């Protein structure tokens, strides 16, 4: 599933984003901008050979199981296929995981370097939320 901008705001609100460790709306939806352009079934290949899935890109290396990451953890409790769905909640919940674990935002690169000290609202901009 494509989102719609507003769209993917409403229901990464609904799924209790806004705020999350200190991490207003727009961040968030800024992310999936860049990582994905709003599409669940984003798929790109690491150099490691771990893949990134989804609307914000979680990584088999760390997060999700999708059988073919050498030496790899799950901490998501998930198969990586699961953050393909137009249903995004697993892809929430992972995330929130990986937004508590010590270095925010920045677990997602794009997010640093497209995101971060940007006006971030402008993505929320016009919404109804």
């Amino acid at each position: 599933k494509v989102f719609g901008r507003c769209e993917l705001a409403a229901a990464m609100k609904r799924h209790g984003l806004d705020n999350y460790r200190g991490y207003s709306l727009g961040n968030w939806v800024c992310a999936a901008k860049f990582e994905s352009n709003f599409n669940t079934q984003a798929t790109n290949r690491n150099t490691d050979g771990s893949t990134d899935y989804g609307i914000l890109q979680i990584n088999s290396r760390w997060w999700c199981n999708d059988g073919r990451t050498p030496g790899s953890r799950n901490l998501c409790n998930i198969p990586c296929s699961a953050l393909l769905s137009s249903d995004i909640t697993a892809s929430v919940n992972c995330a929130k995981k990986i937004v508590s674990d010590g270095n925010g935002m920045n677990a997602w690169v794009a997010w640093r370097n497209r995101c971060k000290g940007t006006d971030v609202q402008a993505w929320i901009r016009g919404c109804r939320l």
